[PDB]
């Protein structure tokens, strides 16, 4: 039994999957997804191990680099998360892993706003949020879900 998939991680759909900061302990397992990109969502550089990794295996780097905040001091910034989207819907990018520092807010909301573009009720968003996020839930994280304006996605 030798394969550790990263913190929180999980399928969210076909060719899509979230989790926490990957390091050269899931490497392995993750060379088993056959991964074409990553979506990175914080603003700090990858590092050399992960950036070997990438360069190995064929994998494209999507940094959309959120600041973390702290509540009630949360601003999420809907041009990122739209711009992470964007890369997210295009099945070229697939298979495709979603990534933050836990894989539970930053991931979270982007997961969030697709699930919304698929038609889920608020209620199943928020239950699929609370099951990774925990104890470190967010109400700032569910409220930025609840008013994205699906519009501009909708085609
Ligand atoms: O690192 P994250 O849970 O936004």
């Amino acid at each position: 039994l030798h394969l550790i998939p990263p913190l929180n991680f999980s399928m969210v759909d076909n060719g899509i999957f979230r989790s926490g900061f990957p390091d050269s302990a899931n490497f392995s397992f993750l060379q088993t997804l056959g991964l074409r990109s990553i979506i990175y969502l914080c603003p700090e550089p990858y590092p050399e191990s992960n950036l070997q990794f990438l360069k190995s295996n064929g994998i494209r780097l999507f940094q959309f680099g959120i600041e973390g905040n702290k509540e009630p001091f949360v601003n999420i910034p809907d041009h990122k998360i739209r711009m992470a989207l964007k890369v997210l819907l295009d099945e070229k990018n697939h298979p495709v892993l979603i990534h933050s520092k836990r894989g539970k807010h930053r991931t979270g909301c982007l997961v969030g706003c697709l699930r919304k573009l698929q038609k889920w009720c608020l209620t199943s968003i928020f239950d699929e949020y609370q099951r990774f996020a925990a104890a470190k839930a967010r109400v700032s994280d569910q409220r930025f879900m609840e008013i994205f304006d699906v519009s501009s996605f909708s085609h």
